């Protein structure tokens, strides 16, 4: 069982996808949490350059990718085997709304990329935890976090045309307080 | 101008792409020489983990791509504006040759993806330093370097697979001493 967590900075996906870690864990399942990009050696020191250095769009991307592609390896297909339930921390829509819909390189481009990395590896569902950029700025001024609203404006309105035409996703307004939020999310998942 | 060296290794490709380097440059022609992997601050970080660690092929792939990136739009593309002549240890069908005819992933994909990593730069002329694999074991052997036959047969017959289809390609026999060697390729050169 594979279920990934998706959408924009500030939307709580993070803390979401530990809270559905922890809950799974107590309901006596086998439960993996893991980042993207992270959750190996190689991908955490992938992810500190791609937060470190000035990099162009293309060589993000491909990062990005090799990050992805070492998490699906080392990782991914092996819990998946002996079913864990793995649930992920960002994953393919999001490489398709930040370096596509935001910084304009090629969608069909970056969807055989992403099967590529995959090895055709698909979640059962997505949650794309959606906000306003708006909301999603308050929530990170208060850890200091600054980005770039007409830039987010952008991804968002990607991951919203990603939700409609991709495939498995349920859209969950992550505006809402935390617990409601998780509720939210449960249900979605009642899916499986 | 752009000139790339390409072939497996031991076909002293380095050698001789740091001799046309310093001729050129004594010749009065303003001159960069980069190797694939590496080349930029980005580059080492990235060859560096693809010499350590334990890789599949579809990481080491677009780590390859994302060095590769990195050089043409940090390095590549401004050297080539200001017409400088540009040398390469090393690029776009080594990664055919080693990923595609060497670990079995598809041409056509590794062809793509070097277009999108290249902005579709392409070099004026690649030399192939080709080498029996034999002969470069035995190079390799006196620098204490060991590596593995039956793969490097495959990649060899890539190398010379691809000089027949692809554009631009002079095979340039390396088995040859230094000298002569030096002296083919200038012959091949002759945009003098």
């Amino acid at each position: 069982m594979l279920i990934a967590f998706e959408g924009i900075d500030g939307s709580g996906k993070t803390t979401q996808a530990k809270k559905l870690y922890e809950y799974l864990k107590q309901k006596g399942y086998f439960v993996s949490l893991y980042r993207e990009p992270g959750g190996t050696k190689v991908g955490e020191v992938l992810r500190e350059i791609l937060l470190t250095e000035e990099l162009d769009e293309r060589t993000e991307l491909l990062l990005f990718e090799a990050s992805r592609s070492k998490l699906i390896e080392e990782k991914i297909i092996p819990d998946l085997k002996r079913d864990k339930v793995v649930i992920l921390d960002a994953f393919v829509l999001s490489t398709i709304a930040y370096q596509g819909y935001g910084k304009g390189l090629d969608v069909e481009f970056i969807k055989n990329l992403n099967e590529f990395a995959t090895r055709g590896v698909k979640p059962d569902i997505t949650l794309l935890l959606d906000i306003p950029v708006d909301i999603a700025l308050r929530r990170l001024k208060e850890k200091n976090r600054f980005e770039n609203k007409e830039f987010l404006e952008k991804v968002r309105k990607g991951f919203l045309e990603l939700a409609k035409e991709e495939e498995n996703v349920v859209v969950i307004d992550a505006s809402g307080e935390e617990e409601e939020v998780f509720k939210e999310i449960l249900r979605a998942l009642s899916g499986v």
